[PDB]
């Protein structure tokens, strides 16, 4: 799985760990080995929500599977509460996309997943 | 709904209100209340389009529903027709990926839409 | 075609010629002329692959058709090659997802493609 964060929150006020943090937190939310999961944050984005530049987010989670209607609330829940409490971001000032990636339309390693 | 630009265009050459304005005619075009449009300009990158380093631009617009041919045609003239006035570049050196996501599959304020 | 890399690569790491080096490739790979092919590398980037921050790439690659599973293994083998001989990314810390773009669904030139 990968998880990418775009903020206009300054890279100042990501804390040091927060990427192992959500490694870890999303491995075992999606059931997948930490080793799989790839995490990407990008602080300092000019970027708006509503109008308005107060801290926000946009978000994606690609995932092979472990994607659905109950499974994505509950990613939503954990996520939103993790960029709450460490990058003081409001949740309804986050947007996640959710992506169920087909194992043949993600490459690895010089191939396929397939 | 998203909007996401991606450009090689200076941030110097992005003028003052870009946000708002791409705020403002999302929310008219998509329908959509303005309290929900999120947007993202990203400026100063590495990019090419046709080869070429000219001003470019890589897009994309994610929402649930109001996505279509007809509409999709409606968006591609309005963007385009702002990042040609704004940002100087040509329509033709513009790409906009356009995403009708599943409201099972947006995360906003610890839920998702479903 | 549109093909995006972000990686914790140093700018200075990323080669002269890089982006036509990827518009040729991906030009000769999908067969699509090299006029169609946008590109787009974001270095310096916090991330971490399988909870570390060695090297590491994670990208995108759409494409109105030609998308498919012997398709994409061939398209991981030749952008795992080039991330690998000219970034120094194992092609086991590289994701690539494969998007297969309806052409009403792609925006170009104040249209779309349909």
């Amino acid at each position: 799985p990968m998880f990418i964060v775009n903020t206009n929150v300054p890279r100042a006020s990501v804390p040091d760990g927060f990427l192992s943090e959500l490694t870890q937190q999303l491995a075992q939310a999606t059931g997948k080995p930490p080793q799989y999961i790839a995490v990407h944050v990008v602080p300092d984005q000019l970027m708006a929500f509503g109008g308005s530049s107060e801290p926000c987010a946009l978000c994606s989670l690609h995932s092979i599977g472990k994607i659905g209607g109950a499974q994505n609330r509950s990613y939503s829940k954990l996520l939103c509460g993790l960029l709450a409490e460490r990058l003081r971001i409001s949740p309804d000032r986050v947007y996640i996309n959710y992506y169920d990636m087909n194992a043949a339309n993600v490459g690895w390693n010089a191939s396929t997943f397939a």
